[PDB]
């Protein structure tokens, strides 16, 4: 009748992302019904089968059925039974009927001749003749125990009185008889229901012990079945079940449509034979809509609880056929594996209890949308105690959707969220009750919930960026490299779903200031959940490293530059005379991998591993290979050319590059002999050659043996010394200066005696000792 319905989301306090939505429906009457007044007929079994004592009462004695269900309607000493329960409405009244047959048919006569009675006309199989007997009353098979009233004293008396037939039954007797002719029940209670309220709740409960071995004839008459005179034999003839079910229906055409509920309590059923089956049957057949149901019961308490059921389905506690319907927004989802504790509460009257799976079931649909239907499906049965707070409650956590907006990588449509404010988005589509007042499925209203609940996402996230600038030898030891001013960072978003990953998600820049070594900086409003790296320059002069230093539902990102060492050659001139001069030296430089190098290096270029540094006074005598490889191997050695007139040390010739390093070549020019050859008593001449000899012992004393190189008239020449004697040819005023002689050799100058062919010979420094550039003169006098 009235109803109160409440939707909010409430947030799941510590749990990030995690909510809980509570979808409640509260039932109110107000009264006892909603002036719905019921008319009840009860149709009882009062066959002589109806009084055997074999049934369980619920004190642990077996009674008589009749006993048992003159406890069951009446009430055990004001204990909850039928009539009290129904006559506790004063709009309600009740009518009580027992039904049972009397024999008024014959089966088969015999011929008492005042001697003797043998059988003379069968009549059991009626090939269509049955006699009856005389005076037999039609219609007699069934009285009304009680007409229409809602006085529960008067019938409780009338339970109280009820009583099976005494005697075999023949239709010459009166009252009931002892069969069951449940046709005859019928027919009475169809006539009361002629009589009540056009506007009340029309329901009949018939009660059975067994099956019908009577039925009425057009003309009222009691038709017995002979072939069940066994009663472990229940069997029938054709015709008779033509009859019977013929009768039922007939019955049943009349009666369905004017109900508006029938309900059969099988007490204690036997036979075989069912036929209150058959009842049901024809009852759907003309009122397929009435709620129509057949109950078993074996003992006293069972025909109790059988009996309340009926007096909970027309008697309302209030709604039933309940069912909670939520339609999820594209922004929230389910917790995988029934985690979302999908529970219906019940508020009974402050304190709470979680109903059952009987009383209650869960359901996960996908929408025509494409959204997820959660319905939670009431048992068909189950009544809603009124003024009772039954509270639908399940957990929910973000969807991705919801994530990104908070993030702002996806727009807020129409009516997504309240104002088009992220933090109040719509856990809802829409949600909806749907539950029927009165007996079965008549009423089945749907309201739809007037709340839309909001709820803000998680707080997205802030990504931190560290720049560390680390000098060669690592961390604190100065940069002496071009630092760029700033370096461009950017997050990228790894792509779910397929390849194309953002590379431009967003982007920082981070200053980078000389003479500081960290700095930080942050990406903010990152989504979550996501897999995110990081790009970062390559900076020449350094080496890169990222590595994300958090997790990856938390990244933090670092990038490590690292400056490339370097490596130096100095040549330092040992007797220096000359400034202009220059020097090549050779570099040989094998790289990680044990691989030769290749690239550009300051001003030096380097191929297969192989690069050439010229050093000159103007270059400070330095060359400068710089940025090379991490532990690039380097190997030096001055080329060839250069190493002329110069004994040539070495200082880190080789090593790996780990650190800066400076390798040196030292050059020591070695000492030089010039000899001068002067003439007297001539002036230009042709005659000119004078063959002169030089003897050159080294420091150890021993005799100078191979080619050095001597200049004579701006043109260098080798001169070969054997066994430290050469020979040179001067011309009048001419020099010859060798170079590159051992240091603290010793020498000595002669004329070969054939080329002083008349000439007074004569000499300056004609021996010495090479400690530097010495020099001899030979003059001639004609
Ligand atoms: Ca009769
Ligand atoms: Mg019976």
């Amino acid at each position: 009748p009235q109803t109160t319905l409440h939707k909010t989301i409430t947030p799941i306090s510590g749990q990030d992302d995690k909510y809980e939505l509570s979808l409640d429906i509260t039932s109110k009457l107000g009264t006892e019904t909603q002036t719905d007044p019921l008319d009840v007929v009860l149709v009882a079994d009062l066959s002589g089968s109806m009084q055997n004592q074999d049934v369980q009462s619920f004190d642990g004695r077996t009674i008589s059925r009749i006993d048992a269900l003159k406890n069951t309607l009446r009430g055990t000493n004001g204990r909850k039974g039928l009539i009290d329960t129904i006559l506790s409405n004063s709009n309600n009244r009740l009518s009580m009927v027992g039904f049972g047959g009397k024999i008024d048919n014959k089966k088969v006569d015999q011929y008492w001749d005042g001697n003797k009675w043998r059988l003379f006309r069968p009549y059991w199989p009626y090939e269509r003749m049955t006699k009856y007997y005389d005076g037999v009353s039609p219609w007699d098979d069934a009285n009304t125990i009680l007409g229409w009233s809602n006085n529960a004293r008067a019938a409780k008396t009338a339970v109280y009185n009820m009583s099976i037939a005494g005697g075999n039954s023949i239709g010459t007797e009166s009252g009931i008889g002892t069969g069951t002719n449940i046709g005859a029940g019928l027919t009475l209670a169809n006539q009361l229901m002629g009589s009540a309220r056009s506007n009340a709740k029309k329901v009949v409960i018939l009660l059975s012990d067994g099956f019908a071995n009577m039925v009425y004839d057009a003309n009222g008459y009691t038709i017995y079945n002979y072939n069940n005179e066994d009663p472990n034999i229940e069997t029938a003839p054709q015709w008779f079940w033509d009859r019977l079910n013929n009768n039922l229906n007939s019955l049943s055409y009349s009666l369905a449509p004017t109900l508006d509920g029938f309900y059969s309590i099988k007490f204690r059923y036997s036979n075989n034979v069912d036929s209150i089956t058959s009842l049901q049957y024809y009852m759907r057949q003309h009122n397929a809509s009435i709620p129509n149901e057949i109950f078993s019961a074996n003992d006293e308490d069972q025909l109790r609880d059988s009996f309340k059921d009926i007096t909970d389905k027309i008697l309302p506690l209030g709604i039933h056929h309940v069912s909670i319907k939520d339609v999820l927004s594209k922004y929230v989802q389910l917790l995988p594996n029934g985690s979302s504790e999908f529970r219906v509460v019940k508020e009974k009257d402050g304190s709470s209890e979680i109903l059952t799976e009987n009383q209650v079931t869960f359901d996960t649909k996908t929408t025509s949308e494409g959204l997820v239907e959660v319905t939670a499906k009431f048992s068909p049965n189950y009544s809603l105690e009124d003024g009772a707070r039954y509270v639908l409650k399940f957990t929910v956590t973000s969807s991705q959707e919801a994530l990104d907006a908070i993030a702002g990588d996806k727009k807020l449509e129409a009516g997504d969220a309240e104002g088009s404010d992220v933090n109040k988005l719509y856990s809802n589509k829409g949600a909806s009750v749907t539950y029927s007042y009165g007996i079965g499925n008549s009423q089945t209203k749907t309201k739809e919930y007037s709340d839309n609940p909001t709820f803000k996402p998680s707080d997205p996230l802030t990504v931190p960026v560290e720049v560390e600038w680390q000098g060669v030898t690592g961390a604190r030891t100065v940069i002496t490299a071009d630092q760029p001013s700033n370096v461009e960072l950017k997050l990228v978003q790894k792509n779910k779903n397929g390849g194309s990953d953002n590379q431009d998600y967003r982007k920082t820049n981070v200053n980078v200031s000389k003479n500081v070594s960290n700095e930080t900086r942050n990406f903010e409003k990152v989504a979550k959940g996501y897999q995110y790296d990081l790009i970062a320059p390559d900076v020449p002069a350094f080496t890169k490293e990222i590595k994300n230093v958090g997790t990856e539902s938390n990244p933090s990102f670092k990038v490590i530059y690292k400056q490339l060492p370097s490596l130096t050659i100095k040549k330092v001139l040992e007797a220096e005379n000359n400034l202009n001069k220059e020097f090549r030296i050779k570099v040989k430089l094998t790289s990680p991998d044990s691989k030769p190098l290749n690239g550009t290096f300051g001003e030096i270029t380097v191929v297969n591993g192989e690069a050439e540094i010229r050093v000159e006074k103007r270059k400070r005598w330095r060359g400068i290979l710089s940025y090379l490889p991490r532990g690039t191997h380097y190997k030096v050695e001055e080329e060839a050319a250069s190493t002329n007139g110069y004994h040539v040390t070495y200082e880190n010739q080789e090593g790996d590059l780990n650190k800066d390093e400076t390798s040196t070549v030292t050059n020591h020019k070695l000492p030089s002999l010039s000899v001068t050859k002067k003439v007297t008593g001539v002036f230009a001449n042709l005659l000119k050659s004078f063959k002169i000899t030089i003897n050159i012992r080294d420091a150890q004393n021993s005799p100078l043996n191979g080619t050095y190189t001597a200049t004579v008239n701006n043109k260098r020449t080798p001169l070969q010394f054997t066994n430290g004697r050469a020979s040179i040819d001067l011309n009048k005023d001419q020099t010859i200066k060798i170079d590159g002689l051992p240091l603290d050799s010793h020498y000595t100058v002669e004329e070969e005696t054939n080329s002083s062919r008349g000439y007074q010979v004569s000499y300056e420094n004609q021996e010495g000792k090479l400690d530097g550039d010495k020099s001899a003169t030979v003059t001639n006098n004609k």
